[PDB]
């Protein structure tokens, strides 16, 4: 089991070595479009790029590049789009991607300002009466409502294709207490938030893939997706023992580089999946225990 392995890695304190082995075996595919000169100002970080084979293409003829990867989990039957925190010049591209991919939810794992630096553009409206128009992609974005909890906020947004006047409801799930290169405060807090996203419909197959991002879109974003996919695999079989976390993470890293950025994020992933297994294997009451322990009030 993952719990035995977990205890076999703590004992020997070999989380650094396990995680480094993940880094050494991880896929290496080209990111030639990302590195084209004309795309320099569409990338937030030099060293975080989408692979060409899995990148999201915008449906525009000018320049279809966005720093975003489709993570398609075949066995689990769930897809995610992982992207960087939009730049001041890519907020129109970001919402264009949400529209064209038919996403219902956006999961944001970072704060706009972290450790005194701007990590992400303010790409959604903070006030109902102050809507946003992205002139380049011809899209309108209105804040419809907000539900502020102690460590996360859920927003209902209305996204409108101004060309066709069609409108969609987008749910924005904003985790505000997860430090960059850090871990959530508890398994319970993380799982309470993940199950909030799940319960919204945003991850369901009748919608486009959920969009998940932090500043770079690999560390916190990878931790979130890895936990969700592992729990889903366990769910399909009701067989916690058939789930190999390291193998799942390596499969995900075929679609975007760098997923999970520290050995303690890897270790936290194990914690989250082990705890979440209690719900999957039949203990429904544990979901209310997470909500209490997370102190969202
Ligand atoms: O470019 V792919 O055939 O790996 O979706
Ligand atoms: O914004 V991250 O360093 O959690 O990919």
């Amino acid at each position: 089991e993952m719990e035995k392995e977990f205890e076999q890695i703590d004992k020997s304190g070999s989380w650094a070595a396990i995680y480094q082995d993940i880094r050494h075996e991880a896929s290496d595919f080209p990111c030639r479009v990302a590195k084209l000169p004309k795309n320099k100002n569409r990338n937030r970080y030099r060293d975080v790029s989408p692979f060409d084979h899995s990148r999201i293409k915008l449906h525009q003829e000018d320049n279809d590049y966005i720093n975003a990867s489709l993570i398609k989990m075949e066995e689990a039957q769930r897809s995610y789009i992982l992207t960087q925190g939009p730049l001041p010049n890519t907020c129109g591209h970001f919402w264009e991607m949400v529209w064209e991919q038919k996403s219902r939810g956006v999961v944001m794992l970072n704060r706009v300002m972290e450790k005194g630096s701007l990590k992400c553009a303010q790409y959604w409206p903070q006030k109902e009466e102050k809507e946003m128009i992205f002139e380049d992609t011809n899209l309108k974005l209105t804040l419809i409502s907000e539900d502020i909890k102690s460590y996360y906020t859920v927003r209902q947004l209305e996204l409108e294709n101004l060309t066709t006047q069609e409108t969609r409801e987008i749910l924005h799930f904003h985790y505000t207490t997860w430090p960059d290169f850090g871990v959530p405060e508890s398994a319970a807090s993380f799982l309470n938030f993940l199950f909030k996203v799940r319960e919204s419909g945003s991850l369901s197959p009748e919608h486009g893939p959920v969009v998940v991002h932090c500043s770079a879109g690999i560390g916190r974003s990878g931790t979130f997706c890895l936990a969700d996919t592992c729990l889903l695999l366990m769910d399909k079989r009701k067989d916690p023992s058939s789930v190999d976390i390291k193998k799942v993470l390596l499969e995900m890293r075929k679609f975007r580089m760098g997923l999970i950025q520290t050995a303690d994020q890897l270790r936290f992933s194990y914690l989250a999946v082990i705890e979440g297994a209690k719900f999957i294997m039949g203990d429904s009451s544990v979901q209310d225990q997470w909500k209490e322990l997370s102190h969202e009030d």
